[PDB]
């Protein structure tokens, strides 16, 4: 059972909001199908598959404990594309380019963690 | 009770090498004081502190499990920066600069995580 907090809010309305619809987005909106792809050994290589769009839905739902959770699964699903693919492909120059406003707006993100009720 | 492996190893030997002896590392080295260094409310803001002396030692001593766990770690310490200082802050600003090299890093790192025995 997760919860709402302020950090949360800004992570879900102004965060998920820039990056959902951003040029370099679309690939990123949805779980990597490897084998459609036709990507040998994803499955092998990257053990915590994960996606805006997974993310997007776990806000919406208050999946979440705390805004550490959400930004972890940022983290994993650009960790998991540096792994998989090449420093020069294009799906991890796209990548770069998400993660870099990630961060930027990470760090204009409420500063205390309050939840919040109603 | 962790243990060795590919990519643990090539964040020890490889990543931690390249950003330990950078020109922006040394106030990423230790834990912040943040009494000595005069910040108000840090370890209200900050509830998971995190630093590269720490993580460095994790990597000596086989604290991890896995490379997922030093890479959350590395990630924690970034993110902690830019929720604590302002976007525009020298430290902040060092920080990005770090993270740029880890990531370049991440994307050569081992793709298949094996464990090491002897
Ligand atoms: C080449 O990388 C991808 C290409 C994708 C994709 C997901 C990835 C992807 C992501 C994201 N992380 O690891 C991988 C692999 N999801 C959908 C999709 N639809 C689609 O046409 N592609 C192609 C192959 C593509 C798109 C952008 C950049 C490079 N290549 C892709
Ligand atoms: C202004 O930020 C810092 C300054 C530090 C520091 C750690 C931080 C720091 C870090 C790293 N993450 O959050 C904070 C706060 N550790 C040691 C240290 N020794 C030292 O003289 N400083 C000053 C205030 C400094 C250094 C670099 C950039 C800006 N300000 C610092």
């Amino acid at each position: 059972p997760g919860r709402v907090t302020n950090q949360l809010q800004y992570l879900h309305k102004v965060v998920m909001k820039a990056l959902w619809k951003h040029q370099f987005a679309w690939p990123f909106r949805q779980p990597v199908d490897a084998v459609k792809l036709g990507l040998p050994d994803y499955h092998k290589i990257i053990k915590q598959p994960m996606d805006m769009g997974t993310i997007k839905r776990r806000l919406e739902n208050n999946y979440y404990w705390a805004a550490s959770e959400c930004m972890q699964d940022f983290n994993t699903m650009f960790t998991n594309c540096y792994i998989y693919n090449k420093p020069t492909d294009d799906i991890v120059l796209m990548a770069q380019t998400l993660e870099k406003i990630f961060l930027q707006k990470v760090a204009s993100m409420p500063q205390e963690e309050q939840e919040l009720v109603v």
